[PDB]
């Protein structure tokens, strides 16, 4: 069976675009892309959209879980945070894109072990003044998961452990780093 059937993931994943038009309200300006939840879907989904890198300033790719809007009001989101990754403007060139996948394949392949069930979604931002990528996570109280997320990711996007990232509370972010890894 292992020849025809399609590999189906932990979770079915939706893709959401952000485009900025000053004429409309931020919640107005996101929009669902499509769904999918098995490893083939995926790669026809990615292999069929813009980079990140490619995308016009203003615009913003966000994957989160069936169920769960990339916005803080969601009830999965209103308590928690997001793992924040600046990027300077060279970065664009050097590795937005290849952290943008590498976090999407965090999420899809459930890279956070049981702290997994956590993880909300994850958001690129493309900004003329330096790109964000950032992992969202239900809970910003439940300090064991939110730095367990922290250190798998730094260390999958290959951060050196020079650097540091911050985690901060979307309460916070709404009106500093409450983690750092």
């Amino acid at each position: 069976p292992e020849h025809y059937i399609k590999h189906p993931l932990q979770n079915r994943w939706a893709l959401w675009f952000f485009k900025n038009d000053k004429s409309k309200t931020w919640q107005a300006n996101l929009r669902l892309i499509s769904k999918f939840d098995t490893v083939e879907d995926f790669w026809a989904l990615y292999n069929h959209i813009q980079l990140s890198s490619n995308l016009m300033p203003g615009c913003d790719y966000s994957l989160f879980k069936d169920g769960i809007e990339p916005m803080w009001e969601d009830e999965k989101n209103k308590r928690g945070g997001r793992w924040l990754i600046t990027l300077n403007k060279q970065q664009r060139r050097s590795d937005l894109d290849r952290f943008w996948l590498e976090t999407l394949l965090c999420l899809i392949g459930e890279s956070f072990d049981d702290y997994s069930d956590d993880v909300c979604g994850a958001v690129v931002n493309v900004r003329a003044k330096g790109d964000k990528i950032a992992i969202w996570t239900t809970e910003c109280e439940n300090r064991d998961a939110v730095t367990h997320i922290g250190r798998v990711y730094k260390e999958r996007l290959g951060l050196p452990p020079k650097i540091v990232i911050g985690y901060q509370s979307h309460a916070d972010t709404a009106t500093k780093n409450r983690f750092v890894v």
